[PDB]
C-alpha cells in the first residue's frame, strides 16, 4: 500500500498530471457546519494515495484547491453529496466536474438496495475494504497507520469502479441521465449547505 | 368567451404563441403516466387567456404544441413540472426544455411554510382564487363541461405572474443560480420517473 | 311508500325478481362475521325500488333470497362485495355467485382518485346524494326506524346504474377481462376471510 | 447436478413430454418494465434443469412459449406473481394454468410467516439451497458455473414441493380455494404490469 | 337549582344516597394520578340530580363519599372507570367496588363502532347532548363557574340510564358474564396503573 | 427424560393425584378457529410428562377434561391466554383455576422485556430448553422423538417456575394483583374466541 | 395609533423601557436560523403597547434593543423562547438573559392539556383572542401591512399578563424552582440548536 | 479488582477524601417509583470500588448522603439522569454538582450514535467491560462475585473517561455548554420523578 502522508496540503501536483482524481474525506461527523474537515484522501488512480491531515481552523489548501477547480479534471467520489459540501465549506471552492460511484451504482445495480463502497468493491472488483466506521476521532493530533490505510482504501479503487460503472451505464442505456445527475450534484451539495439537507427539492 | 379557447387535438396555429415563455399544465386519468393517458393540455401565452386542448385516446402527435415544447428559445413554465414533463414526453416523444417550475421556486423562496400548492401560491402571491387539484373528474370523458374548461384554464392563467414574483424573490434571497440548476435537471428527473425511479430520490445516501 | 318494501325474514315471493341482476347489501352488528350477526338484507331489482328484510337473531334460512343467491343466471351486484359475500355465506350457507363489485370496478376505472366509497361514486357518476356508511345504528334493534329503512334502501337503489357506467368505463379503458377475473375470484376471497385470512393479502410476496 | 445450458430458447421439446414444468427467472431487478429478463430456468421434474440465457432485446422464444401456452401443462412456480409478469412482458404470452408453491405454503404452513423457497425446501424435503441473493448482475455476457447451479436449484425441487403441498391442502381442506388463487394469479400479474403492482385490488 | 348541588370537601350526609347504585366521575389536574391531584368528585343517585364536590389541595379524607365507595352493596357506575378508580384510591385510600363501567359495556355491545366516548353514547343511546371531555379547565381553580358545575354534573346525570340500556344489550348479545368478569378485574387494572404498569397491557403476549 | 406418549387422551388419572398440573399445547398456528389442536402436553410436576396426540376432528378427551374442570387443581401455563382458548375451543371446558408464569414474570422481572419460557427457565432455574419454533407441522401423522422431547420440555419446569415466581410476588408485594389477573385470564381467553383477540378491552 | 409604534432597525431610545421585564417575539423567513434571516423584532414593556421593528437584510447591529437583551436586571419574556433566543443571538451576537418562557411555564402548570400554543393560552388564561402562528407572510417584504403590524404586536401585548398568571400557578402547584432552572438552561438549549443539535434532545438516554 | 463490599452504607469516608466520586446504581428496573434501589456502587477514582447492598425499605445512608450533599465533590455518572432520580427518591437528597459522561460523549463524539458505557470505555481507554444486562434480579438476598465485579466495573473508569471528555470538550469549544447541561441535569431528574419522565420539557 503506497501511501504518502501530508500536513495541510499536497506539496505539489507532480503526481496529479491526470484527467481524473479520486477523493474522499474524514470529518468529525455528518453535519458540515458543526463537524470540521479532518482528512482529505486523494488518489491519481495509479494504485497510490495521498492522505492529508487538515488542521483545526485551516482555511486554505492551494494545491488541492487547484485540482478541485480544474474543469479538465473529473473529481470521482463515492460519498459525493457529502464530500462536495465538506470541501466547499472548508476551502470555498465547489469541485466540478464530478462522477459519483454511488449514483452510478443506483442507476446500474438495479437488483439490490446495497450501494455502499465495501459492497461495490467486492462485487465489481473482488476487492475487500472496511465499511465506514464510527470508532475514529479523526480530529486526533496523531493518526495511526491503521487510520491512514483505512483512509487510503476509500480512494484507491474509485477509478476502477468508475470504469466498470461506465460500461454498465452504456450497456443499460443510462449514460446521459447519469451525466445530468453528476452535473446537478454540486448544486445538491450547495442546497445542503444552504439549509435543505433534509429535503428532496424535487418532491411533490 | 375570449378568455378560454377550446380545441381538439392540437393548437390550430401558433399566432398566439410568438412569445418567450408559455405556461403549461395537463389533465390525465391519474398519476401513473404508463397507465393513465394524457387527456387535456392547457396552455397560456401569459396574456390572461388560455387554450384548452382535448387529447384523444391513442393520440401520438400534436405538431404545433410540440414545436413549442422543442423550441429552446421558449421557456416552458409549470407548477406541476416533474409530473407534466413526464406526461408530455410519454405522449408525444419530446422532453420539453428549457423549463421554470413555480413549485421548486416556491420551495426555494417561501421558506416559512410547507404549503407549496398552486391554490396557496395564487392566493398568497397574487390574491387570486382558484380551486385546489380535484379528484372528481374523469378527464377522458367524451364531453368536457364549461366548469372543467374553467378549472383547466385556471391552472395556466397565472403561472407567468407567479414566475415574475418568484424570480424577484430568488434574486432577493440569493438563490437564482441554484434554482436554475434545479430547472436544468428537472427534465432528467422526469425521465428517471418514466424509466422506473418514480419512487426513489436518486440523491439519497 | 312504493319505493321501499319492508319484510320480516325473507322476500315473500320472487314476483319482483324475474331479472338478470340484483343489487344487494347488508347491515350487521359490525365487521367481524363470526361475532357480529346479520341484521338486514337489502335488495333491489334495479327498477328504483328496494326490499329491506329484517333478519332475526339465530336465523339460518331465507329460502327465497337464497334462490336468488344460488341462481347462476342472476348476477349479484354489490359495492361492499368482499364483506357482504362473507356475511351472506355465513348466515345461510350459500356463497353467492356470479357477482359484480362496483368498488373493484371503481378501482379499475377511477384511476385519478383514492376515494372509492359508495357515497362518492353515487355523487360523481350519477349526481345522486346518499349518506356515507355510518357507525350510529344498532341494526339488531327490535324496531328499525323509517330513516334506517331509507338508509338501507339507498345502498342498493343505485347499484345497477353504477354498474352500467362502470362497465362502459372498463370497456373504454381496456380492463373488462381483468375485472371479470376479479369478480370470479371474489367469492374465494370472502371464503378465505371466513377461514381465517381476513387480515392477509394472499398474493403478497 | 444435470444442467443443460442454452442460448435464447430450448432447442426442442424432447425433454418436455410432461404434464407439468417448473419455472423461475433471473432479471436485472424487481421492476419488469425497467429490468429485463436475463435467464429462464426450467425443469421437467426429473432431476434435470435447463438454464436459458436471454439476450438484451430478445423478443421471441418459440419452444419455451409453446410450453407456456400449452393448457395441458401446469406451470409450477415459487415466485409466481413475479415470474408470470416477467415472462408475459418478455414474450407476449401469459402462462397458464399455474401452481404457486408460495401461495400453497401460505395456505398450509399456518404456523409460520416464513414462506421462502429455501425454507420450504429444507422443511418439506430436507433439501438445502441458497436463498435469493442480490449479488449477481444477471445481464453479464458470461454466466458462471455457480450462477448456473444457483439458477437450476430454483427449479429442481418445485415438482416435489407441489406434491407435498397438494397433500397438505387436501388434509386441511383448502384445495378448492388454492385452485381459485391459481386461476386468478395470471390476472394478478397482468394487473401488476398494468400499473397496480403496489395495490391489493381486494382491499377495502 | 335543584338539579345540581354544590359542596365543599364531602357530601354533607347520605340522605340522597340510600340507593343500590351511584354514578361517579372526577375532575383532576390531568391524566397522571401521582402528579395531578383530585379536584372535583361528581356523583348522582340516578334520580336526575347530581352532587358536585370541590376537593381541596392535600385533602386526604372524605368520609361520607368513602362510605359509599366501600359499601359492597352499592355498585359504583363509571364511564371513565379505569382512570377514576385510580384517582379515588390514590386520594382517599379505598379502592371502590363493586363497579360497572359503561365504556367497557359499550365495547362489548356496540360492536359496529370504534367510538365509545361518553358524548357519543349519550347521544346514540339516550338522545342526550353533553360536551365531550375538554382540555380547557384548570379544575384546581379557587372558583368553579356555573358552566363548570354543569359540565361536571352532565358526566354523572346519565350513567344509570346508560347502564340500563347496556345491561339489556349485554343480555341480548350473550356477554353478561364476560362483562361482569371485566368489572371484577377493573379495580386491579387501576391498582396496576398506580403501581407502575399504566402503559402496559398485562395480558399481552 | 421420562415421557409417556398417548393417543387422544390420558388413559387414567393414576399420575394426576396432585393439586396442580402443568399444561401446554401444539397447534397448526396462532388462530384457534383456523388452526386445530394437535398435541396436549401435561406434567404432574414430578419430572415426567405426558404427550397426547390429538386427532383431526377430535371432540372429546374425558380424562384430560376432568383435570381441566377440577377446581381443586391449579392449571399452570406459560402460554396461558393462548392455551386456554385452544383447550376451550377443542373440548368445551374453559380450564380454571390457573396460574400463568408469563404474567407472573411480567409482575416480578421488572428489569427486562424478555418474558419467554426459554429465558425464564435459564434465569430462574439454570435449565436450558428450546425457544418456541416455527418449523414443525404438528398435524403430522407421526411425531418424532425430537418433537416429543420439545413438547415435554415445555411442561417439565412450570411447577418449579411457579414456586420461584410466587416467592418473588410475595417479596415485591404483588400476590393479590397476580391472583386477580389469574382469575380474569379465562375471560380474557373467552373474549379472544368471541372476536376480541386483537383488542385490549381495558384500553381507553 | 398609540397601541403600536413602528420603527426601522432599532428602538429610537429606551424611554418606554425603564422596566424590570420586557416581552419579545420575532418574525423571520422560516424556522432555520442559519438560512432564514431575522425580519421583525416585536417588543412590549407590558403597558398594553408594543414596538414593531423592521430589521433589514444583513443588519448586524441594533444597539438599543441589544442593551435590553444584555441587561441582567431585565427579564426577557417569550412564548417562543427556544427559537427567538437562537434568532436574536445569531442576528446581533448577544444571547439574551435572564428569561421567562410562557410555553415552558404552561407545560409545567397546564398539566391537563397537550395544547400549549400562544393563541390557546391567551384565550384560556386571559379571554384574549389572537391569531395562531400563520404561514402566509413573507416577513422580508419591503412593506409590512397594518394587519401584519397588528399580528406581530399581538404576540407580545399579553406576555406580561400570561407570566403573572403562570407564576401564580407555578407557586400553587409547587414547581417554581424547577421552572427557574429550565429558564436558566434555555439560553444554552438555544446555543446548542445553533451549534448543530437542533433536532436532538441532549438529555435523551 | 479491589472491591469492598458493604451492607446499607459506607462505614466511614476514609477512602473519600477526594474532589470527585464515580457513582452508579442497580435497581429492579427503569421506573424509580416502582423499582427499588438495590445497589449503590462508588469509586474514589483510585482503581478501587465500594459496592453497597441496599435493603428493601431502607430510608437512610448517612455517609453516602454526605458525599451526595457535599458541593465541593463532583459526582460523576454515566447514567446520570436515571441514577440521580433513583438516589434522590431513595434517600431524599438530589446529588450536586455532577458530571455526566454520556452527555459529554454526545457533545464530543459527534461521529457516532453509540454513547454507551461499554463503547466509550473501549474507544477512549481500550478498557473492556460488559454492556448493561437484563439478567440480574438485583434484589436477591445474596449477590454473586460476578455481580459485584459487574457493578464495580461501572464506576472504576468514570474518572478517566471524564478526564478524556474534558479535553475533547475544550478542544471542540463546548465546555461551557456541557457545564450548563450538568447544572440542569438534577432538575431534569427531578422533573422525571415529578411526572415528566417521557416528555422533553424543551420541545415545541
Amino acid at each position: 500500500m503506497t501511501i504518502r502522508f501530508h500536513r495541510n496540503d499536497l506539496p505539489n501536483l507532480d503526481n496529479y498530471q491526470v484527467d481524473a482524481v479520486a477523493i474522499d474525506t474524514e470529518t468529525l461527523g455528518l453535519n458540515p457546519h458543526r463537524d470540521r474537515l479532518c482528512v482529505v484522501q486523494i488518489s491519481p488512480g495509479d494504485g497510490t494515495a495521498d492522505v492529508i491531515q487538515i488542521e483545526a481552523g485551516q482555511k486554505k489548501a492551494p494545491n488541492l484547491v487547484k485540482l478541485l477547480k480544474d474543469r479538465s479534471i473529473t473529481k470521482i467520489f463515492h460519498f459525493g453529496r457529502f464530500d462536495l459540501a465538506v470541501l466547499a465549506h472548508a476551502f470555498g471552492t465547489m469541485p466540478q466536474p464530478v462522477f459519483c460511484t454511488k449514483i452510478a451504482s443506483k442507476l446500474t445495480r438495479t437488483y439490490t438496495d446495497r450501494h455502499g463502497l465495501k459492497e461495490i468493491c467486492s462485487e465489481l472488483l473482488d476487492v475487500s475494504i472496511s465499511k465506514q466506521q464510527q470508532s475514529s476521532d479523526w480530529a486526533a493530533e496523531v493518526l495511526s497507520q491503521a487510520q491512514l490505510e483505512y483512509a487510503a482504501s476509500d480512494v484507491l479503487y474509485l477509478h476502477r469502479l468508475k470504469a466498470v460503472l461506465e460500461q454498465r451505464l452504456e450497456r443499460d442505456g443510462r449514460t446521459k441521465q447519469a451525466e445530468a445527475c453528476f452535473k446537478f450534484l454540486p448544486t445538491r451539495s450547495e442546497l445542503d449547505l444552504m439549509g435543505w439537507a433534509e429535503s428532496d427539492i424535487f418532491a411533490h
